[PDB]
């Protein structure tokens, strides 16, 4: 009924905009007629290799919360709409990790899995990120942010060693199955970086480490009415995501007091700004460590400078800029970046990546 | 017409809410009848000493952009609705600086001047803050943020020494005068704090200083339909306002590179996070210097902790909390405070302080 109507309206808007940017404005008429016939025949339509490649790229370009958008057009799109089995999905996820890692020289990539047909999913990825650490709760072990997913993996037969850095398994559900399946990640495929400091030798005593590639696997890619619920993507890390959030937040690894102790400063007074000094050294340490191991990473000052060039290029291309200031500003020294000193329109423009309900909560 | 209607509607809402908090719910009926008779007779109404005192307090409590709201009920309200001459306004502004400074032990205060009667102002303060530094532009001298006001003061006969820290004069306009008048601030009345560091001796070479009390003098206080366009207020500084903004912003004093040089670190690479380290030391220096001189100041961690207790007390009192996250989060280490990790409703609740158009721009 109204589902076939919304699908056709978003398809008309996408094909026109997509082909206008690709320099194929005259091919819009014939393509839109074939799509109308396909929606009436099947109830959906299949994108061409050029369409979803540019659709995933436009989706990144429209991602309000992303500071790394300057590199939108260099996205490596892997088409895996041919997957049928759980082994095919596993192989595709393993391949994504390998090719995106690229021995440290991270390539921004996205793997496109089959979309939803009649509202129901073909492949459903439960992982927040393909590579992530487990969390347990006596006292707190691991990543608190992963507690509910870890509990879901354990209810399926998986069991972790209970260290602070247990790699979660790949957990996904195929159409036809009531429950998901899990696969342990091969250690050779996952690059991890131990955290050391350039000047302070004692920093290694903290025994901190983090994985190299952030691969968000639970967001829905929407391209012209077509819902790609399973479409894992990755860029490289901005240092602050690890040193100012993952390892610093009270509800995460909460390492600021321990960092303050190894760098030789007191945790006695708020006025001494020990949390600030600890944040600076931990963040300097993360950038140094990744660089030493040859794993791509960017600092917040360089990332903001790259983002300014994105703002300039969008105005030069004639497109409106959309952004979410609350997410674009870095968690440390935001006022030292141009982002803090300007405003952004938080309007949602399609194609884009959206949040979807967690099947384990 | 509609002006007498809006005035009566806001008066009804204020008196009911004001007396409900003061425990005088039965006195609402008789007071509202006297106010109706006054609006029909004069076209406005005069607040009692208890009314505007609590009105200014509620206005601070409703200030979305303020982190120091825990101390709302301790506000020192000075009633200067009796001022008639330029000398009376000058004496009142001089007195506000003196009593608010209180030899360093800063008292949060507000001076209430006569409100607008028929849309026209009785006293119009041009200063953004009662104590502020001049700005000129060859090269840049002083505070760039004060350029337009400094130009306005110079067009009136004032002339500064052209140092980086010239105190702007008090500049205000009386009803009946086409142009404003100016008065130079006596040096004895203005407390200034030289910036030194606790561990780094060379920090004094930067010759940085700032004034002790931030007295915002260009905002409009609105209490029950009555517009107090001239109502200067002050609290004490949160360290970051000086060390992370006033002395750090590129469009302000822009001292980060100079700070990095005196603390012995290189400005070569973004990855070394020199801006972050410079921010930490400059901010540690500001807190130390004010404390050494006995001038009240608060760090961002303690201020956020005080603000959390405000959130708790408002829920315990039965009032809805309103806030502007973009302004409540500190400019350095925001993720180390609870503010960053929650949401706030940015709804405007009256009584409040509002921005008004600048008469010099
Ligand atoms: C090239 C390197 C990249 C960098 C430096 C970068 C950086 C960032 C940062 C700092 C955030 C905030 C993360 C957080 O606070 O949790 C973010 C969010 C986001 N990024 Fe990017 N990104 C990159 C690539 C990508 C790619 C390849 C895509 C899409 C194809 C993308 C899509 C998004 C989206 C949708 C969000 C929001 C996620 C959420 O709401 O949780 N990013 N990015
Ligand atoms: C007791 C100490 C106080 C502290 C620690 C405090 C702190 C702050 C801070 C950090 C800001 C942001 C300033 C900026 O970024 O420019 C602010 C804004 C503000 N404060 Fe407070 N404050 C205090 C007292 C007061 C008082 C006494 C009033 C009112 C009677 C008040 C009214 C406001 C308002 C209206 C704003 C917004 C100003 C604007 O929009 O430019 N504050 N305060
Ligand atoms: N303490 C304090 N904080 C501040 C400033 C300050 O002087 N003091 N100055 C500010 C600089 N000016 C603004 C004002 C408003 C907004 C703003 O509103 N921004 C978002 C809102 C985004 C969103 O809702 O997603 C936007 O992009 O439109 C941004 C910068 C920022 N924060
Ligand atoms: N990089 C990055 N930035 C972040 C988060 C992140 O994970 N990554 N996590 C965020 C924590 N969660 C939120 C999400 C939205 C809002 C938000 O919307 N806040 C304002 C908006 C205020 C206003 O408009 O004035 C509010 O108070 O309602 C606040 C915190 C904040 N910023
Ligand atoms: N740089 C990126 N693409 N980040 C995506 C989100 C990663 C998340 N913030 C993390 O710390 O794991
Ligand atoms: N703590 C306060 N009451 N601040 C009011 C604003 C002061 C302004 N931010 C300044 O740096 O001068």
């Amino acid at each position: 009924g109204s589902h076939m109507e919304i699908l056709w309206n978003e398809a008309k808007a996408f094909i026109a905009e997509c082909y206008q940017e690709l320099g194929k404005e005259e091919e819009v008429k014939d393509r839109l007629d074939s799509i109308k016939s396909e929606i009436d025949r099947t109830g959906s339509y299949v994108h061409t290799k050029e369409e979803l490649e540019h659709g995933a790229k436009m989706a990144w370009r429209n991602s309000n919360r992303c500071i790394g958008r300057l590199f939108w057009n260099s996205l490596n799109v892997i088409d895996r709409r041919d997957v049928r089995t759980k082994e095919d999905v596993r192989d595709a996820l393993f391949h994504h990790i390998e090719t995106a890692t690229n021995n440290g020289k991270i390539r921004p990539s996205i793997t496109i899995f089959p979309p939803e047909e009649k509202g129901e999913k073909q492949v459903e990825i439960w992982n927040h990120q393909l590579i992530r650490y487990a969390g347990y709760e006596g006292e707190r072990i691991g990543d608190p942010a992963s507690r509910s997913l870890t509990a879901a993996c354990e209810q399926l037969g998986w069991r972790g060693e209970r260290t602070d850095f247990d790699l979660l398994p790949l957990i996904f559900r195929m159409r036809g199955d009531e429950q998901p399946v899990w696969y342990e990640l091969p250690r050779s495929l996952v690059i991890e970086v131990p955290i050391t400091h350039p000047d302070i030798e004692a920093f290694s005593d903290l025994e901190l480490k983090w994985y190299g590639v952030p691969i968000i696997s639970d967001m829905k890619l929407e391209v012209g009415g077509i819902h790609y619920n399973a479409a894992p993507f990755n860029g490289w890390y901005m240092g602050t995501e690890i040193g100012a959030r993952n390892l610093a937040d009270e509800k995460r690894y909460d390492k600021l007091k321990k960092v303050a102790s190894v760098i030789g400063i007191s945790t006695n007074y708020n006025t001494d700004l020990w949390k600030d000094q600890a944040l600076v050294e931990l963040n300097k340490a993360v950038l140094y460590s990744y660089k030493k191991q040859g794993v791509s990473i960017v600092d917040h000052h360089t990332a903001a400078s790259q983002f300014k060039r994105f703002e300039e290029q969008e105005e030069e291309a004639g497109r409106k800029l959309t952004g979410d200031w609350t997410w674009l500003i870095p968690p440390i020294s935001p006022a030292a970046t141009h982002i803090f000193h300007r405003s952004y329109d938080n309007s949602i423009v399609k194609p884009n990546y959206f949040y979807q309900d967690k099947p384990y909560e």
